């Protein structure tokens, strides 16, 4: 049972390098427009406290240089969404998948396609964060890499990256340019909300664990939702929900454990701890699989 | 740190199924000529005892199917290298990509492009174990998908997987065909040997950790890789060969710190365990990063 992104191929197809003076960083062409983070525009001064509608004023359509590969692409147009800059170009990509834009919710995974100069580097999964942190593999050069689901070839764009926080966490936007949390593009320091355990994803990877023939975790015990709730906020982790608990029917049913009695089981993990032993590989708690990785990964 | 695949469009764009009877299954397609496993031309019964010489005897190339999505590629040519069939085609793939076949050694890593009925589902990292199995993720009709490096858009292909063991970890080839480990395609019980913990990617690991700042296992002490060797071989940790000690070099040079130092490192912390503390927010040592996947991810390198 292995962490599992979406083969990059279709993204790797729209990658472009976007340059405004000495800055540089990727851009998402698609069609006839390239989409990227807008703070290419600043300079390293201007970062330190930008004006945004007042620096992209000034801008011509000479001052952005796309490169696609070893093509020049040229702009002919450009345009400014929230956190997103829309650069107008005169060809067409020929590559453009089926695609949409989304704004995932908490707890959700995508995979990222981490590129520098424009060009692929690394393919990984990664997740919303309660606190709408991702906790990411990226350098320095990696703005405007993208993250993504793919779903019967068509592929939903839902995170463009844009910042490394102080801690190491990253954040960034939707294709719509809105940051997802209380995260702003100006270079100055943003510390997060106090992140918390993603707890559905969390009774999914322990159904894992026994999908793969692990079962040491289990107990006879059993709980209610409620009281459940009350542990799991004690150890700062998510409610669960009942519509959790209904998405994790189907894990439920094929190994005969009720949802209910996996909570137990992680109600005693939470309060006993892991006694020195491993989960599926892991010594810590797994909460980036959802209940939808499991399925699409065990069946 | 974590775990960081290849990106797989140059590989997503060589897959196609091959169907032989009812039996379907992934294969390579490069320039033209597609590769797969050769138990395609068994049925579910031959596999139990199967004489692939007598099986592929009464096959033509009219018997085989290879299909990129739904689109047919007639086949025009086929014969059997060691335990892959290679069927000619009459059509060269335009998406061939620059490539090579290699066969790597234990504890190297790849990324894997899982696929089913020839369409690419995922993409993960792996390690060939020291017992040449690997704890791949494949589900039933994944047999003949591909693990690969990238080198600068050069496409190294390093395995093929052909099978699953009782204990659940995977079994396969290199491109030519071999088995690695003392594995067959038959379906016979076979057991992988004991396992061992990839010294070398252990050692990557820490160079990873000094490279971050967390270096509190740094301790006073060097060893010869001799010494070292007969040590770490009772803790069922794997000798290091000449190839290991040079392919850390890069690290130990950026990080200053010699190969036998971090050796002595390792030893100390096998010998005393890790007394609670983490080490890159992990209280496991963790095996399966190459020195070349710490760089890979430290550096921006790109395809
Ligand atoms: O963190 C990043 C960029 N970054 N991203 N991943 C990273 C991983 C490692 C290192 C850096 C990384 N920042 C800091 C930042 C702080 C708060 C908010 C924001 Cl939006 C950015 C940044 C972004 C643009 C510029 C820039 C634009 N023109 C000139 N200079 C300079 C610095
Ligand atoms: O394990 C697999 C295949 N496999 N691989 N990953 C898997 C993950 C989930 C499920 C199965 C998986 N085996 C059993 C086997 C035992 C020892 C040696 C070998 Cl070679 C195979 C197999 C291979 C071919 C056939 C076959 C050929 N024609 C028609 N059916 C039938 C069974």
């Amino acid at each position: 049972f292995r962490k599992m992104a979406f083969p990059s191929g279709k993204v790797e197809g729209c990658m472009v390098q976007v340059t405004c003076g000495t800055t540089t960083l990727n851009g998402l062409w698609l069609d006839d427009v390239v989409y990227c983070p807008r703070h290419v525009i600043c300079t390293s001064e201007d970062m330190l406290n930008p004006n945004y509608e007042d620096l992209l004023i000034r801008k011509s359509n000479h001052n952005f240089l796309v490169q696609a590969g070893n093509v020049q692409l040229r702009v002919i147009g450009h345009s400014m969404q929230n956190c997103v800059l829309k650069l107008k170009v005169d060809t067409a990509n020929p590559k453009t998948p089926k695609y949409k834009f989304v704004r995932i919710q908490p707890g959700q995974t995508f995979s990222v396609l981490a590129c520098y100069n424009g060009s692929p580097s690394g393919v990984y999964q990664c997740a919303m964060r309660p606190n709408f942190t991702i906790k990411g593999s990226f350098l320095n050069g990696s703005c405007g890499s993208v993250g993504f689901n793919i779903d019967y070839d068509c592929v939903s764009f839902c995170y463009m990256h844009h910042m490394e926080l102080p801690t190491g966490v990253h954040a960034g936007t939707d294709l719509e340019g809105n940051f997802y949390g209380p995260f702003f593009d100006r270079q100055t320091a943003q510390a997060a909300g106090t992140d918390t355990t993603i707890t559905v994803n969390v009774l999914a990877w322990l159904y894992a664990a026994v999908i793969n023939g692990d079962r040491w975790f289990l107990n006879a015990r059993t709980t209610t939702l409620n009281d459940f709730n009350l542990v799991a906020m004690k150890y700062n982790y998510e409610p669960l929900t009942q519509d959790h608990v209904d998405i994790l029917g189907p894990l439920s049913a094929q190994t005969g454990i009720a949802v209910l009695d996996m909570c137990a089981s992680l109600k005693e993990l939470l309060q006993n701890g892991m006694n020195g032993r491993t989960i599926l590989g892991s010594a810590l708690l797994e909460d980036e699989f959802t209940p939808f990785d499991v399925v699409r990964q065990c069946s």
